[PDB]
């Protein structure tokens, strides 16, 4: 996240680390969403490699011992099966993490809320997204879990000219292109959470920003719409 704040500990408890295995060590390369105790939302092109991943939840500093981490391996991943890694630009970038075992729930570890299906926000409905991406373009990771406060760019403002053109679809949200604040790499997968009716809702898993950079001016960050698949999300749990 590119000029962005620290989370507070508890604001954002669904938030996951999607970490894959280093050598001796584990290394954060995307986020995630905990929708249950045993079942993770990410971004499909986050899973593109064949690696060892591992969920913290309860994770707040990758460096440090926080105390509330809970380290879970990844049982099983299912990618959206319309999904293609060399065209991001169609949509359809979620898969989902089955744990190994189901989180123990707290303060800091509670399962993300997402939209009714089909629900689109309004033009500049104020959201924030969340993430330990990196803090500038081709900079590095944040070490505490930042977040910032991106509104939407609706589909027909999205789609113009000067922001995304055609790469946009209806099936994803836009958020931010102020050129000062946006997701970067390694905010991949995790939410962009925007109030409705009082109470935060995950409408996005981060997907892509500009090749020109994280922080673009009419550039805004891309997510996949989660309201468009919550029928996936429970057909792909309720047969798992
Ligand atoms: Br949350
Ligand atoms: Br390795
Ligand atoms: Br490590
Ligand atoms: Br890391
Ligand atoms: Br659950
Ligand atoms: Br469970
Ligand atoms: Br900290
Ligand atoms: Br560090
Ligand atoms: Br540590
Ligand atoms: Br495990
Ligand atoms: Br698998
Ligand atoms: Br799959
Ligand atoms: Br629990
Ligand atoms: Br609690
Ligand atoms: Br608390
Ligand atoms: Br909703
Ligand atoms: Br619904
Ligand atoms: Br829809
Ligand atoms: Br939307
Ligand atoms: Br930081
Ligand atoms: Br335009
Ligand atoms: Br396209
Ligand atoms: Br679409
Ligand atoms: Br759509
Ligand atoms: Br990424
Ligand atoms: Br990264
Ligand atoms: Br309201
Ligand atoms: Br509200
Ligand atoms: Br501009
Ligand atoms: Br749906
Ligand atoms: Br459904
Ligand atoms: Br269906
Ligand atoms: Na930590
Ligand atoms: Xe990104």
């Amino acid at each position: 996240v590119v000029g962005g704040t620290e989370a507070q500990r508890n604001s954002w408890p669904s938030q996951i680390s999607l970490q894959y295995r280093s050598g001796s060590s584990w290394a954060h390369t995307c986020g995630g969403t905990l929708i249950r105790q045993n079942w993770v939302m990410t971004a499909a092109h986050c899973v593109d490699r064949e690696l060892t991943f591992r969920v913290v939840v309860g994770e707040h500093n990758l460096n440090q011992n926080d105390g509330t981490e809970q380290y879970v391996g990844v049982q099983k991943i299912v990618v959206h099966p319309y999904w293609n890694t060399d065209d991001v630009a169609a949509g359809y970038d979620i898969a989902l993490l089955r744990l190994a075992q189901s989180v123990t729930l707290n303060s800091y570890v509670q399962l993300g809320v997402l939209p009714r299906a089909g629900t689109i926000l309004a033009n500049n409905s104020p959201c924030y997204i969340t993430g330990w991406g990196l803090t500038r373009t081709n900079g590095q990771l944040a070490q505490t879990l930042q977040q910032a406060y991106l509104p939407t760019v609706d589909y027909a403002i999205c789609s113009s000219s000067s922001y995304w053109g055609s790469t946009v679809k209806n099936s994803m949200v836009c958020a931010g292109g102020d050129g000062v604040r946006s997701g970067c790499q390694g905010d991949s997968g995790g939410p962009l959470h925007c109030l409705v009716n009082g109470q935060y809702a995950v409408h996005g898993v981060t997907s892509f920003v500009s090749r020109l950079g994280c922080n673009v001016t009419r550039k805004p960050t891309v997510f996949t719409r989660v309201s468009a698949y919550i029928s996936w999300i429970n057909n792909v749990i309720a047969s798992n």
